[PDB]
């Protein structure tokens, strides 16, 4: 048997975190009140615009519907 | 760049087919008027009983979302 997964590349967009946010990338804090990063809209993987450059492609979720 | 496809296994399910619908494994007409065969509720392919053992159970999809 196997789990059922989407699986694509990231699809990022810049987002306003609400809270202080981590890069899941580096580690680093998504400085800033605003636009601190971008939000990958099939995964949820938050990044810097700098780690955007830097993390693999592969994007992949369990889909639990 | 990646589409995105929904990958996992095949999840069949006996099906009621309005019009002559014909096996996707092995080509034959899936008999009958009622509960002809499985389709599978993720990707459609349609297969007889005897056929359900037969495939792969490889299910994708391209998500076109
Ligand atoms: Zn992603
Ligand atoms: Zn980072
Ligand atoms: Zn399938
Ligand atoms: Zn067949």
């Amino acid at each position: 048997g196997s789990r059922r997964a989407s699986v694509g590349s990231h699809r990022f967009k810049v987002t306003n975190y609400m809270s202080p946010t981590f890069c899941d990338h580096c580690g680093s804090l998504l400085w800033g009140l605003v636009k601190q990063g971008l939000k990958c809209e099939d995964c949820g993987m938050n990044v810097h615009h700098k780690c955007r450059e830097k993390v693999a492609n592969l994007c992949e979720f369990i889909v639990t519907d």
